[PDB]
C-alpha cells in the first residue's frame, strides 16, 4: 500500500491531533462542488458532527435520503513543531468513496467506506498556520464497488441497497492529523508458534527506509521479556502468557528504528499470543477446541448511525459478556478500530468481515475493489488477537464455475496478505445448495446463514422447518468434508412487547421457541461448532414492508436491552 | 476564581490535546483508594467511556446503582514542545465532586458537578514523557452542596443516592477532558456588554490577564474582517453598522485579545460573540429593543446509554428538532449544560435561560425522602453561580440566570438566602442581565417572599396533572385560571414565564376519550394551558416540560424515567410536538 494502516500514537517521533467535532457541511445536489471552488471552501454550509452518520440528525426526508455527492470541511491549527515531518491527514473512514483536499489542493481519493483514508498533506500543510482540509464525499451504491446495490433516480438519487442495512454515510469515524517521522515504521507482522510453556512470535517489519530496526517485546507490566534485532525475526518469549478466549493477555510490541545511537521512531503496539488453526471438524485455539458463541452486530446506534462511539463498544461487550458469548462476526464491513482494540482487551473472538454483501462485465472491476479492500481489511487488522478468521463474502452467488474463478482470486489474495494465514471463510446463503455450491472448497471453514423456521416455514410449519433443517444437514454430514460449520446467521423478527400464547411470528415467544429449534439442530451435528445469531441488535435498514423501523432480529433491542430470548441464549452458552 | 473558564483553543501560544477515550475505572466501596496509593494507579481497573456517565454500561444493579467513592485514570504523552508552558488539566466537569491527581501528586479538588475543573498541573508535568491522571471521585447527595439529596446506607454498608430532584443520579466524567498548555502570562477571563446606537453598536470589555504587559482587543466579523481595534485591559469597541445577532438568526464576530511586550506577541485568544441586548421593561423581553415571546422547552443532558455523556450528535439532533417545532429557546434545567451546547446555540440564534443546579431545596420531599447545613449550601450555591456566570456569560444565547428550581421561597429566611445568591450573580455578570427562578406551586402569591428578587418570574404548574388531572380537568383550568387571576390583581409588571408545564405521556398509549398518560391527553392538555397562557398580557413566555423523556430515579411514579418529553428519549415526535410546532410557528 502507499501507506500506512498503523494505528496513529503519540510519543517522541510521532504526533497526533484530534479533529473530531463539528465539521462544516453541504449537500451537493447539482453535482457542481468541484465545478464551484468547493474545495476552497463550503458556499452555504450546516454544521455536521464527526464522527457520525448525517443521515438521522435531520428532520426532512429528502437531507435524511440524500444520495449522491456531498462534503465536508474543517480548519485545524497545526503546530509549528510538526515541520519537516510526513504529515497525514487520517480518515478512520470516508463512506462510501471520496476525494481529500488540504489547502485548495487534490491529496488522495479513495473507495471503500468501511477502512482507513491516508492523505499525505506533507507537500501542502503549513506549520504554524491554519490549515483547511475539504472531503468530496459520494454515497451512492453500483456493482463495481463493495457494498453492492443501484442507484435510483426520481433528479434526486436515491439508494438502492442490495443489502438489508441502511445506507448510512459521511464522516462515521474518527479524524487525526498525525505527524511521523521521514525514516518510519509503515507495517509489521506477527505470527505466533506455541513451544510447551513458551512461545515464538514471528514478525516482520516494513519501514520506509535503510536504516537497522530493533524490536523488543513487554509484558503486561511493561517488563523487557525479549528483545531481537533485524526487519525480520523472532521474539523468544518463556513461559509466555497466552491471550485465552474471554481471559486476555496483552504484551506490548515496541519497534525502533534506530541511526547509530539514536532512535529514529519508535511504534508501539498491543498484541496478544494465541494460535488459531482448524483441525478436522474442530476450531483450535490455543491447542484446544473452542465452539464460537455470539453475534453478528452492525455498526449502529439511534442518532449516531454507524458513527463512532466508546459508549456503545462499552455498553455492547458488557451485554456480550452478560450472554456468556465468546465471539462476533463484523457483518458486513470492518468495524472502526477501536472494537478490535477493545475486543484485545476483553477476550473475544472476532471474524472479520469485508464489505462483500449485495452479489455484467462490470466483474471484473468488481474484483478488483473487492481485492482491494481484503488487502486494506487484513493489513490493517492481522495484529489483532482477537481476530481469527476473515469472512470475504456473505451470501454471493457461490454455484457457477464463474463465481468459483472470481473468489478463487479473491481468497488467493487474502492469502497474500495475512503474515499468519489464518482461517478463511465467507458465508452462505440457502442458495449455496450442498449439491450445486462450487466455493466451499475454498473455506477453512463454511458459515451458514440459515433461517429454517423464519423465511422457511415459519410458525405453524416450524415442525415442517426442523425436518427441512435436518435434511440439508444430513446432506452436508453426507459430503463428510472434515470441515467446521458454523451458522453465521439464524434469527427471527421479534417486536419488544409483543407478546402471544400460543405464540406467533413476530412475538417474543416464538423467539425463543425458533432459538430452541435450531440448538436441537446444531446439537444434532457433530461438525457444527460455533452459532452467531443474527443479530446482536435491532438495527437500521431501508424501509420498506418487510421492515418495521429496520430489522427487528435483535436479541437486543436498539438501545440495548434484552429481549425474552435474550437469557435463553445466556442460559445455553454458560 | 484561581484559574480561567475560558474554553480551550489551539493556536501560536496556547495549545491542547484530548484526553478523551477510555480510561481505568474502579470502584471503592471500602473507601480505601487514598491509603492504597490509588492515586499513583489503580489496582483491578476496569475501562471506562469518557466522556459518560457510567451507569447504564454495566448489567447488574449495584454498578449501575453505585454511591461512594470511585476513581478514574489514564495516561498521555505530552509533547515536549509545552516545556515552559502553564499545562493544566481541564475537565468539562467532574460529577458531582472529586479530587485530581497527577503523576501521584494531589492538585486540586472540586465541589460541583456541572461547571469545569482546571487543575494546574504545570510543576509535576513531565514533557516529552508518558504522563498518568488520576481523579478521585465522589458522588453522594447532601444537603450542603448542589444538587441537594441525600445518602442512604443499607444495612451492609451498601450506599444509595436520594434525591431530592427528579432526574436520576448519573455521574463520572460526563463531558471532554483536555490536557493544555498556555504561555506564562495569558488571557483569563474577559467580559463584554453590549449597547445599542441606532445603526452601530459599542462592545464594552474587561480583559484579566495573569500579567502587566499592555492588551489589544480587536473585533473581527463572520468574515474575518477587522471591524474595531482598541488598546487597555478595559475599553469600547466601536462598531459601525453592527449586524446584530438575532433570535434565530444569529450574526457572530470574532474577538481576539491579543497581550503583547512590544517586541511581540504573549498570547492570544479568540471567541466568538454576538452583538445583542437584553433588559426587561414591564411585562415584556425586550431583545435588541424588541419584545420577544419565549417557546421552547426545559431540556435535561440525557440520551439512552451516554446517560448525561456529552455528544455532538446529541446537540445536532436536537437542535434540529428544537427547530422543527418552531422554538426559539430552552432553559438549561437543572444544570449548567457542557459550553458546547451554548456556542451551538449561538450559533443557531437560541436564546437560553442558564440554570444553576439549585433544585431540590423543597421541604415536602426532603421529609419525604436545618439551622447548621444552610449557610453552608449557600456558599455552595453562591461558587456555582460565580462558575457559571464566569464561563457562560460571553455567550450571546445566554439572555438570563436561573438561580433556583422550586426552593422553599415562602419565609424570611429564604428570602435572605436568595438575596445573598442574587447580589452574588449581579456583580459577577458584567452584563447584568435578567435573573430569575423557576417556582413551585407551594409558593403561593399571598405568601411567596422571594418573587421580587427577580426580574422576571417562572412558573412551574401542573394544573391537569398533579393537580385536577383527567376528568377533572375542567376544574384544573379554573383553578389555573384563578391562581393567575390573583398574579394579575398584584399588577407586578413583570413577565411571567411558564418553565414547567407537561403531562407523562407514553408514546403508543391511545385512548378515545383521553386518558392521563395517554397521547391524546397530551394534547389536550396543552391546549388547555395555552388558553390560560394567552388570557394573561403579561405571560411572555412557554417552555414547557420537557423537550425529551429522561432518565428518573426508579420508582412507583416512574415508568422508565420522566414521560413528560414531547420527545421520545431517541428524539422522535410524540403526538404533542405537532401542537407545539402549529401554535409557535
Amino acid at each position: 500500500l502507499e501507506y500506512s494502516e498503523l494505528y496513529p500514537i503519540q510519543n517522541e517521533y510521532r504526533m497526533m491531533q484530534s479533529l473530531d467535532g463539528m465539521w462544516k457541511f453541504q449537500f451537493d445536489p447539482e453535482e457542481i462542488g468541484k465545478k464551484s471552488g468547493w474545495e476552497n471552501g463550503l458556499p452555504a454550509p450546516v454544521s455536521m458532527p464527526v464522527p457520525s452518520s448525517f443521515a438521522d440528525f435531520f428532520t426532512d426526508h429528502k437531507e435524511r435520503d440524500y444520495c449522491g455527492d456531498f462534503w465536508y470541511e474543517t480548519e485545524f491549527y497545526l503546530p509549528a513543531e510538526w515541520r519537516n515531518k510526513k504529515i497525514w491527514l487520517r480518515f478512520g473512514s470516508i463512506t462510501h468513496r471520496g476525494t481529500v483536499y488540504c489547502n485548495g489542493m487534490e491529496i488522495t481519493s479513495h473507495e471503500g467506506g468501511f477502512l482507513p483514508v491516508l492523505a499525505d498533506i506533507s507537500t501542502v500543510a503549513k506549520p504554524g498556520q491554519v490549515n483547511q482540509v475539504v472531503v468530496k464525499i459520494n454515497n451512492e451504491l453500483n456493482e463495481t464497488s463493495l457494498p453492492c446495490g443501484a442507484t435510483k433516480i426520481l433528479g434526486r438519487k436515491l439508494a438502492k441497497p442490495y443489502f438489508d442495512f441502511f445506507n448510512y454515510s459521511g464522516l462515521q469515524r474518527s479524524v487525526w492529523v498525525i505527524a511521523l517521522p521521514e525514516e518510519s515504521v509503515k507495517d509489521y507482522s506477527v505470527d505466533y508458534e506455541l513451544c510447551g510453556t513458551d512461545a515464538l512470535v514471528k514478525y516482520e517489519v516494513v519501514t520506509t527506509g535503510e536504516h537497522p530496526v530493533i524490536v523488543r517485546l513487554l509484558d503486561a507490566e511493561g517488563e523487557l521479556v525479549a528483545e531481537t534485532e533485524g526487519k525480520e525475526g523472532i521474539l523468544q518469549v518463556a513461559n509466555a502468557r497466552l491471550w485465552e478466549v474471554r481471559n486476555a493477555y496483552l504484551y506490548q510490541i515496541v519497534i525502533l528504528i534506530t541511526d547509530g545511537n539514536g532512535v529514529l521512531d519508535e511504534y508501539r503496539e498491543k498484541i496478544g499470543i494465541r494460535t488459531v488453526r482448524i483441525e478436522g471438524t474442530k476450531i483450535l485455539l490455543n491447542d484446544r477446541p473452542v465452539y464460537l458463541k455470539g453475534f453478528g452486530k452492525h455498526e449502529d446506534f439511534p442518532i449516531l448511525g454507524r458513527g463512532f462511539h466508546w459508549g456503545i463498544v462499552k455498553r455492547d461487550f458488557e451485554c456480550l459478556k452478560w450472554t456468556n458469548a465468546n465471539c462476533f462476526r463484523t457483518s458486513h464491513y470492518p468495524y472502526a478500530e477501536e472494537w478490535y482494540q477493545f475486543a484485545d482487551e476483553e477476550g473475544f473472538l472476532i471474524i472479520d468481515e469485508v464489505p462483500a454483501v449485495g452479489m455484467a462485465l462490470t466483474v471484473p472491476e468488481l474484483l478488483k475493489s473487492h481485492i482491494a479492500d481484503t488487502e486494506e481489511m487484513i493489513t490493517r487488522d492481522k495484529n489483532h488477537p482477537s481476530v481469527i478468521a476473515w469472512s470475504l463474502f456473505n451470501e454471493p452467488e457461490t454455484i457457477t464455475d464463474y463465481a468459483y474463478e472470481y473468489f478463487k482470486e479473491v481468497f488467493a489474495a487474502a492469502e497474500t496478505y495475512d503474515f499468519q494465514s489464518r482461517p478463511m471463510t465467507g458465508a452462505f446463503e440457502k442458495n449455496s445448495k450442498p449439491e450445486l455450491c462450487k466455493c466451499y472448497p475454498l473455506c477453512d471453514f463454511i458459515c451458514l446463514n440459515r433461517y429454517y423456521g423464519w423465511y422457511i416455514s415459519g410458525g405453524p410449519e416450524i415442525e415442517e422447518a426442523e425436518e427441512l433443517f435436518r435434511d440439508e444437514m444430513d446432506r452436508w454430514k453426507a459430503k463428510e468434508l472434515n470441515v467446521p460449520f458454523v451458522f453465521t446467521e439464524f434469527g427471527t423478527d421479534t417486536m419488544a412487547g409483543l407478546h402471544k400464547l400460543p405464540s406467533i411470528m413476530w412475538s417474543e415467544e416464538y423467539q425463543k421457541e425458533y432459538l430452541e429449534m435450531n440448538f436441537r439442530v446444531f446439537d444434532s451435528y457433530e461438525f457444527v461448532q460455533g452459532e452467531l445469531a443474527w443479530n446482536f441488535a435491532d438495527f437500521q435498514t431501508t424501509e420498506g414492508i418487510m421492515r418495521v423501523d429496520g430489522n427487528h432480529k435483535g436479541v437486543f433491542t436498539r438501545d440495548r436491552q434484552p429481549k425474552a430470548a435474550a437469557v435463553v441464549f445466556k442460559d445455553r452458552w454458560e
